[PDB]
């Protein structure tokens, strides 16, 4: 079941922001959100799509392992961190779009489409450009659907090999300390309105896992840091992290 | 492998009234560094750093099925409160839960434990002593440079166990991670046979390189346990490996 916590709206309004956070207590099989309506509203995934894209590329052997080098093609693109060699870990960390656009070209429309359906991923729709449908094409996913997808990934329940799922969860590693581990991926959809930021992932504790997915209106890139900060405010209010 | 002595790093021990060795290995350049070459090659009891090979063996023999399988508490109230509860592989490594791993060793048995440690080229490969305590008070000995040689094989999935077991153990070694680095490591604290020492062994993952490390230091009281990580981090920062 889900549970609306209207009080959670404070963490968006006090930063002059609008958005939704969805939390799922894995032990209790219970979910929470500040707004049920926006929690089920579907948006472009933008770079959160790197999670399923990585999985498919690994499963098909386009990516051999997490340290295989994807050599820069020498084309100077607008983001300097993209204009160099990467592996899967740094391609995820630096959200290196051209690396993932090449994965999509190699996967191809037929296999991309069939795998998204097998994942039950959002509307499972790849309409648009093969190399950009997750930025300006027809694919859409909600915060609650991100959580459903992530829980399957966490439990190795997607129907790719276990190895492919473990490698992707490695590549999602964002923060770890003696209190918690976070595996997650940011997103920033700017190509079509509404411009939004994403953060989806989970928090591993000693004895529970808490899945999360948030999106928020992002008129300016100046607020991108709020994706993680609002999420962390909610986690601390709920005593999930100190 | 190829080591170079940097005696100036001794200040990181002596300024804390400590005595020990740190070994650092630059994977890209295939180059090693240490404050003291002799102690870097001196073998000690591994204590709970043995949980790294013991985990690998237990996973590959199916004694442990996966990293969230529950090891029920055996009902004995031991001195370390964090031990007196159910554990999985992740939390058994994090809280260094010895009795869980003593039961693994009893399930593994002497013949398979010996064969696997020979396969890993682990230290002196000697399992003399009690099957369930030889890494705390038996015959096994391993040096800081040997720890690194072992960890490099694990990092590259080159040890003679399944890739899955190696990936699970590297996940279970996860200690710290941020936007600058990831540390996969394991502490140890050898108290049963003199000289009592502390250990920290592992590696630092950067965007473009991997730095392996193994340190040990004398530990006559538990008061200095935090220096295992703090001295390592002092060296890492001075060398610009971490901010
Ligand atoms: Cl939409
Ligand atoms: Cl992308
Ligand atoms: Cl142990």
């Amino acid at each position: 079941e889900w549970q609306e916590k209207p009080s959670w709206n404070t963490h968006f309004s006090e930063h002059k922001a609008q958005g939704v956070i969805v939390l799922w207590n894995e032990n209790k099989q219970q979910g929470f959100t500040n707004n049920l309506k926006r929690a089920n509203q579907a948006f472009l995934p933008a770079s959160t799509f790197k999670i399923p894209n990585s999985l498919i590329a690994l499963d098909l052997g386009v990516v051999k392992d997490e340290h295989q080098v994807f050599k820069w093609d020498g084309q100077t693109r607008d983001i300097a961190a993209w204009n160099r060699d990467h592996d899967l870990i740094t391609a995820m960390k630096y959200s290196v779009v051209p690396v993932y656009q090449e994965f999509a070209r190699q996967i191809g429309q037929a296999r991309m489409s069939k795998m998204l359906h097998a994942f039950d991923y959002g509307n499972e729709d790849i309409s648009g450009n093969l190399d950009s449908f997750w930025l300006d094409g027809g694919i859409r996913i909600s915060a609650t659907e991100q959580v459903a997808f992530l829980r399957k990934l966490y439990h190795n329940k997607l129907h790719v090999s276990e190895r492919s799922q473990r490698i992707v969860k490695q590549a999602m590693l964002t923060e770890a300390n003696s209190d918690y581990i976070i595996r997650a991926k940011t997103g920033y959809s700017t190509r079509i309105e509404p411009q939004i930021g994403w953060w989806v992932g989970w928090v591993e504790l000693d004895d529970n896992v808490w899945f999360f997915a948030m999106n928020m209106d992002m008129p300016t890139a100046d607020g991108l840091g709020l994706r993680q900060a609002i999420t962390k405010e909610v986690l601390k209010q709920e005593k999930i992290i100190p």
